[PDB]
């Protein structure tokens, strides 16, 4: 059977509601006198009443701003009986996909990671891996994040003893001169702006790390 073309709607619509879309209707009204209704979540079920369908005509409409993070796609189903309450057309399916929008800053799991790194270690050594997550869609720039170190402290010897794999997020050293008696531990702030690190559309957020130099 031919399948009904999916309506794609982005969350956080700005109304006014009800918004207009498709007009699902049966060609029986060519002599008959139909009447419609919808079913399934958003219709006659939780959120009950988000998708309404003008009994007559068939305009299919949505009554509120949506959010992909609660329900991404809707599997509604339209029906049609004639005024003598028969049943002329088998219920047809309808899919309302909800498209992603970057409306979720990235969280960092632990807001305070900890770790160590040996005494005076050769550069490029691996110290620890911090990570973050983003509720927005993963195969999307709204869910693709990148990490960077905003600050280090103490500021000596070199005010940049570490680095962090912009993609995977594991701290690495690039400078030498680590001495647990000259500096027992470091405190770094870690940012993780999303949108593929994009600075003017990515939503940032932070967490910090304490690197304990091993003796
Ligand atoms: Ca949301
Ligand atoms: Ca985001
Ligand atoms: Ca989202």
């Amino acid at each position: 059977d031919w399948v009904i073309p999916p309506i794609n709607l982005p969350e956080n619509s700005r109304g006014p509601f009800p918004q207009e879309l498709v007009r699902i209707r049966s060609d029986r009204d060519k002599n008959l006198s139909l009447r419609y209704s919808v079913t399934g979540p958003g219709a006659d079920q939780p959120p009950t009443g988000i998708f309404i369908i003008n009994p007559i005509s068939g305009q299919l409409s949505v009554t509120k701003p949506l959010d992909r993070e609660l329900i991404a796609r809707f599997h509604l189903r339209a029906h049609a009986v004639d005024i003598n309450g028969n049943q002329v057309e088998n219920p047809i399916d309808i899919v309302i996909n909800v498209i992603d929008m970057n409306d979720n800053r990235p969280e960092f799991l632990h807001q305070v990671w900890n770790g160590s790194v040996p005494e005076g270690s050769k550069p490029g050594t691996y110290v620890m891996t911090v990570t973050a997550i983003d509720a927005d869609d993963p195969n999307a720039l709204n869910g693709m994040l990148r990490y960077r170190i905003l600050s280090q402290a103490p500021s000596t010897p070199s005010p940049n003893m570490f680095t962090i794999n912009n993609e995977t997020g594991d701290i690495i050293t690039v400078a030498a001169g680590l001495d647990r008696e000259k500096v027992q531990q470091y405190t770094l702030i870690i940012q993780a702006t999303d949108m593929e690190g994009n600075p003017t559309y990515g939503l940032s957020n932070t967490a910090t790390a304490v690197i304990t130099v091993t003796d």
